[PDB]
């Protein structure tokens, strides 16, 4: 089960070791921010914001503005138009766990209404790990099986004759994106398989997948042989190491959206406009994304504050609520549901809503209707559920435009205000438009971020819409990122109160105890199985589980990382590790004083 685990390197000789030129480059600590565990809410906000620009910076090699990408997404929006050329039988699918299938949810919603507003039949769909359930909810264990995906392929698929698959995994990991690009390729006369994710190919897991004989290497590395002859696609742009080691909703999340934005508007605009893409127009739309981002950071100082107001929310307890309009809804519940497995936070710390119409986006709603409170996420639930139940220790965060229904949004509003003073908005403007004088005096320090106005004549009011929801998931991801960063939830720039709640986890949790402790790969993997499996002692069933049984046992444990850590440093047992980690202010304190 532990075969592709290096040993840890001996003290001293970290430097040049095989084991770190093994660590993907989405797993990577980034030099610029080793320090961000203790870093105040403004300096936070400037390590993030650093981070989230790196994804535009162009050695060359690779890099999203490369001619060798931008030529593959030329030759993708190719095959895509093709499709939307011949609607009959034509579909666009988009896959993904976690936040890469939340990307595919929203990319489908965007993109169909796109085709709605030109009165064409939608042609996307999106297939997340574990359906609907995983927009909304943390179930990022259903990604582990490549059955799963390749199933889930296939009923969409029935009965089309050409589909285009967009599998999207960021650290070229998930076994249900696996499952499904291989299978892809058994059938090139039906299926055109594309692989977005941000590792080189070689750095792809070949660790094995429980239920397939390929591991992502192996189908990666298919891949490469089939684009050789235009049959398939790998599109991985280099963007670097995340500011929170392995955070893939932050940099690949934002690099995702707007790889595949550009891309798919470039097919839609050749097959509407008769405009065939190019690296030119690609550059023209990408360099727009670009200046979103010294938009939205330019409002860094307001962003600290709502950083730091979040936190004592937390801190007290109490709960963040995110209520966002229309699509920047599904980017108030992408922010939420991700704070679960990334800082071991409860479902009810901090949920995202989405205030307005939702009746075209979801494919099994009945997953969802009337399914418990880590299902939540309508406006409905939001007005019946939670409005309610507020109370004063609680903060709401509105997103809205300034072309949404205004009257509605100041009605919520002034609902929330009634429960709690902890209330925020960013709103976003057209140059032009200002924000109506009560919303003003309800919010006299709202985070406005104004638009100029864009003339693509065909993209422009698309990618204005895509820049705010860009700008939207900056600020939130950062939001909480830091809130939970102020309160003592990270070690360095790793992620010290993970939840295992997948393989990918799993193997990060156990290279966090190689790191951190120095200690030998059978020590780790001891330490680390035991606190996952407490109270049950280990045996040598345990040992030679499939990593599914370890993720199922941990996925809804906390602080097993600091445990396992503890257990190591001071040589000791579970219970006095835990009783160690009781005595401090935070788990971050807790190993800093035990390393020290
Ligand atoms: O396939 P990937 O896009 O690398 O990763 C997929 C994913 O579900 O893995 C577990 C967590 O890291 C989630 O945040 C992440 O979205
Ligand atoms: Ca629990």
């Amino acid at each position: 089960r532990f075969q592709h685990v290096i040993e840890t390197p001996e003290p001293g000789k970290w430097e040049l070791s095989g084991y770190e030129a093994a660590v993907p480059i989405t797993e990577k600590s980034n030099p610029l921010t080793q320090d961000l565990d203790k870093a105040d809410a403004e300096n936070i906000v400037r390590l993030l914001g650093q981070c989230d620009a790196e994804i535009f910076q162009e050695s060359t090699y690779q890099r999203l503005y490369s001619e060798s990408i931008l030529t593959t997404m030329v030759q993708v929006a190719g095959k895509v138009q093709e499709v939307l050329k011949e609607p009959d039988g034509g579909l666009v699918v988009l896959s993904g766990g976690g936040t890469s299938g939340r990307m595919a949810f929203l990319m489908s919603v965007s993109f169909n209404q796109l085709m709605k507003g030109l009165g064409q039949k939608p042609l996307y769909t999106y297939l997340i790990a574990g359906g609907d359930r995983s927009v909304v909810a943390s179930r990022e264990g259903t990604e582990d099986s490549a059955l799963h995906g390749i199933e889930e392929l296939k009923k969409v698929a029935a009965g089309k004759k050409r589909v285009i698959v967009i599998g999207i995994s960021v650290g070229l990991s998930a076994p249900f994106v696996a499952g499904q690009m291989d299978c892809c390729m058994n059938n090139t006369a039906v299926f055109l398989p594309v692989l977005v994710g941000f590792n080189p190919v070689s750095m792809a897991r070949n660790d094995p997948i429980e239920d397939w004989s390929s591991t992502f290497r192996q189908v990666a590395e298919r891949m490469q042989k089939m684009q050789e002859k235009q049959k398939a696609f790998v599109l991985n742009p280099a963007i670097g190491p995340e500011g929170l080691s392995g955070s893939s909703r932050m940099k690949g999340g934002s690099a995702t959206k707007i790889l595949l934005e550009t891309l798919l508007l470039a097919a839609h605009k050749t097959v509407d406009q008769g405009i065939a893409a190019s690296q030119r127009c690609l550059l023209e739309i990408l360099r727009t994304f670009e200046r979103a981002h010294q938009v939205t950071y330019s409002q860094s100082p307001k962003i600290a504050t709502l950083m730091k107001s979040v936190s004592t929310s937390l801190e007290t307890t109490g709960h963040v609520y995110l209520v966002g309009w229309q699509t920047l809804g599904i980017i108030a519940i992408m922010d939420g549901v991700e704070c679960i497995h990334t800082f071991g936070a409860d479902f009810r710390d901090v949920r995202g809503f989405l205030i307005g119409d939702h009746s075209d986006m979801f494919n099994q709603k009945a997953e969802l209707t009337n399914q418990g409170p880590q299902f939540t996420f309508s406006q409905e639930d939001f007005l019946t559920s939670i409005l309610p139940s507020l109370t004063e220790i609680d903060t709401v965060v509105f997103i809205f435009t300034l072309d949404d229904n205004l009257t509605e949004v100041q009605t919520i509003v002034e609902q929330v205000k009634e429960k709690t003073n902890h209330i925020q908005a960013l709103a976003h403007s057209t140059v032009g438009q200002t924000l109506p004088i009560p919303l003003k005096k309800l919010f006299p320090s709202i985070i406005s971020i104004t638009w100029p106005l864009l003339f693509f004549e065909y993209e422009g009011n698309f990618i204005q819409k895509f820049q705010r929801e860009l700008s939207t998931k900056w600020v939130l991801n950062t939001v909480s990122t830091g809130a939970h960063v102020l309160l003592g939830k990270i070690l360095q720039n790793h992620m010290l109160d993970l939840r295992i709640s997948n393989s990918k986890l799993f193997w990060r949790a156990l290279a966090m105890l190689q790191r951190f402790s120095g200690q030998s790969k059978a020590r780790c993997i001891e330490s680390l199985l035991r606190a996952i499996h407490f109270p049950q002692p280990l045996s040598d069933d345990i040992r030679a589980a499939p990593i599914s049984c370890h993720v199922q046992v941990a996925h809804e444990k906390e602080q097993v990382i600091p445990i396992a850590l503890l257990s190591l440093l001071f040589r000791c047992s579970i219970t006095e590790a835990q009783a160690h980690l009781a005595a401090a202010p935070s788990v971050c304190e807790a190993v800093r004083s035990a390393l020290a």
